[PDB]
Order: C-alpha cells, then sequence, then structure tokens
C-alpha cells in the first residue's frame, strides 16, 4: 500500500464526525463536534477548504438547507473512511 | 515537505527496531512491518532533514550508514504517537 493524500489526521477526523452522526451533519456544527469528540479545535481557514476538497470529490455531499447547509457522507466517502480507519489503526494502535 | 505521516511511519520503525537501524533496510522494514510501500525519494531527503532536526543522529559504518532515534526524537514519537492513538485507537 502507498501513502494516499487523505492519510491525514484531520480528513480521518472529520469523515469520523460524520460516521458518528449517521453520516449526515450540519457543516456549522463539524467545528464544534471536533472540538468536543476529539479535543481538536481546527481553525475556519483551515478545516473549510478541507471540507471543499471532499466535497468536491464526491466524498462528502452538500445539500443546501433553510437552516443551514448540511453535509453527507457518500458511499465513496464511507468506503474512503473504513479505508482511512483500517490504515491509522494498522500504524498507530496495539 | 512531505506528509506528516511519513514522519510518523519512520520513527515508529525505528522505535519498533530499538531505536536503532541500518539506513538500507528502512524501506524494506516499513514495508515488513506495515505493508506500507514508501519511495527513497520520500525516505531520504526526510532523514536528512530529521538529522538537522536533531530527531535522528547517522552513524558511518559498514555494512551502512546507521541511524539512531535521539533523545529528543523519541520524546517527539511518544507525543505525536500519544495524540494519535487517542484520535484513532478505542476512541470514543
Amino acid at each position: 500500500m502507498k501513502i494516499r493524500k487523505y492519510m491525514r489526521i484531520n480528513y480521518y477526523i472529520i469523515l469520523k464526525v460524520l460516521v458518528i452522526n449517521g453520516s449526515r451533519l450540519e457543516k456549522k456544527r463539524l467545528r464544534s463536534e471536533i472540538l468536543k469528540r476529539f479535543d481538536i479545535d481546527i481553525s475556519d481557514g483551515v478545516l473549510y477548504p478541507l471540507i471543499d476538497s471532499l466535497i468536491d470529490d464526491k466524498i462528502l455531499r452538500e445539500e443546501e438547507a433553510p437552516d443551514g447547509k448540511v453535509l453527507f457522507l457518500t458511499e465513496k466517502g464511507m468506503k474512503e473512511f473504513e479505508e482511512l480507519h483500517e490504515f491509522f489503526k494498522k500504524i498507530v494502535c496495539h
């Protein structure tokens, strides 16, 4: 296996927070969710570009809703999460 | 600069090998231990950068240059390991 572009902790964390919330989360809550679940504070200027890349690569989907935009994890994204989860488990965990 | 995960894998492979490893065996060891293929194009300059950071040191020897994780190096791995472990392993 070669190292691939999403093998970064912040991508894993974003995908994990989606899976945690049943593959659906309002965009305005992502930063808070990450902070409360992982104790990590990602700035806006770093976070939302990561989100954009995921959305434009069809890992995430975004639907415009009246009370904020909603993020969805796609089938492609769930498969990527599973790949990333196995990768990080293999190199980090016992 | 390179993706940080490479830095972690390098330090981990050194720690697993008792903080010492022949430079030539690093690529093979990473593949053996983790089934991860990392290029010499990434590995070698990254090693030089970690040497400038005093994270590794490089002894000359036959049958080749030997890499050593410093005390600084070991502390930096532990910190990063603890950081990743809480995120990834048995989290929530």
